[PDB]
């Protein structure tokens, strides 16, 4: 079973620009991929998707309000939205709609999608370890009690199955400071095909090499 | 000229080579240890800074001990011998062959070789923390001047060029908790060929990928 799949979704301009087009129009098609992938997942019975915007080339924040108006619909079909990333410095009115798109779907028992905004794997690290030490200094944490297990328990996704399955579009065969720690066990399976270009038959042909694994 | 100071290996296949063959586990250890060798000698003569290696096969004490008989050899290749990873609960008398391995090659200026022995990617961010959390309590340290540049000051091998590229061999497509946050930019090369079978043109071909792909 493969339960938590992540996405690099690498790709959309180097498609825009194959298909004689501005990099607006690689957005747009990476969207419509976007949706396609989610619906797959929530149909397939994944647990939870966690998608990485990112391309190999303020942005960030543009792309999460473009997701602002398909929030009725994932609440609709039973999906539980989260952004991961540092929102801190986003300004305040989406920062406000980011919380209430979360607390309305945070009761749901689908799909869990994850969207990773202006996040990092090396940040998410460190967001765990400044509490960590937050706790040291206040008395309340010895040095020598922290172990895997209480550090895993400080960074994103931790109440969610284990990663088990990491996708990269675009045909570039690296991490790039997406997850971390969270990707110490899970299968890598790197793609060619442009972002806007995945369908449910190269979803389904990683999901393949997983249970091969 | 192929850009890479620094290559990290998991050397998977070993069993499965030695399986292939009719042969016992051993076997293929005893051709996994050939491979190493060459390998090392490779990197010394191809320019690289540092080479990583994770032996892992999809025990450990003993592929420390094994290595003790090379140190001599090494460091009359002029290579830097350095392990990495948690022998805090290996004895004393390996840990102290292992002090005087690194004590004795410490002076060299070829290459730098990293050998994983008892290490986790996991277990190297948590050791780093604990040196943060440590000055934090002796009050040299504040919570909210932590950051990315100060943790990575604390992980096994931030005084070495990042690493460049990870190769792993055998087949499978994971890094086993093998270096996770050294390899947040490095390229990822996966290749069938067994370790054993691992050989300097298959090597030529990943430095060559790494540089064509950079
Ligand atoms: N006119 C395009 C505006 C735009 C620009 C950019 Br950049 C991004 C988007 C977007 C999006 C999006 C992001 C996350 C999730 C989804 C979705 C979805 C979804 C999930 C399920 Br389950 C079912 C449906 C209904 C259609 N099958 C839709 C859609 C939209
Ligand atoms: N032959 C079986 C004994 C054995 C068993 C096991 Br398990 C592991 C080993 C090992 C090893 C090891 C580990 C780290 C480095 C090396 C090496 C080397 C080396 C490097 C250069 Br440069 C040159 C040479 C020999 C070239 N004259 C040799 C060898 C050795």
């Amino acid at each position: 079973g493969c339960r938590h799949v992540a996405i690099i979704m690498d790709g959309n301009g180097r498609w825009a620009k194959k298909q004689g087009k501005i990099r607006a129009f690689g957005h747009k098609a990476g969207a419509k991929s976007v949706r396609r992938a989610v619906s797959f997942a929530a149909n397939n019975g994944i647990e939870a998707l966690t998608l990485y915007a990112f391309s190999s080339e303020a942005l960030m924040e543009l792309f999460v309000w473009a997701l602002d108006s398909e929030v009725k619909s994932l609440h609709r079909h039973n999906v539980r939205l989260r952004i991961i990333g540092d929102t801190s410095r986003f300004n305040s009115r989406l920062q406000e709609r980011i919380r209430k798109s979360e607390a309305l779907t945070a009761g749901n028992t689908g799909l869990t999608l994850n969207i990773a905004a202006n996040y990092g794997g090396r940040w998410d690290i460190v967001q765990g370890v400044r509490q960590l030490a937050e706790k040291v200094q206040q008395g309340n944490l010895q040095p020598d009690q922290i172990d895997e297990e209480m550090l895993n328990q400080h960074v994103c996704m931790h109440e969610l199955a284990p990663v088990d399955l990491v996708i990269r579009t675009g045909g570039e065969h690296r991490i790039s400071n997406f997850l971390l720690w969270q990707i110490a066990y899970a299968e890598l399976y790197f793609t060619d095909v442009l972002w806007p270009d995945f369908d449910e038959q190269d979803f389904e042909g990683a999901l393949n090499a997983f249970a091969n694994r």
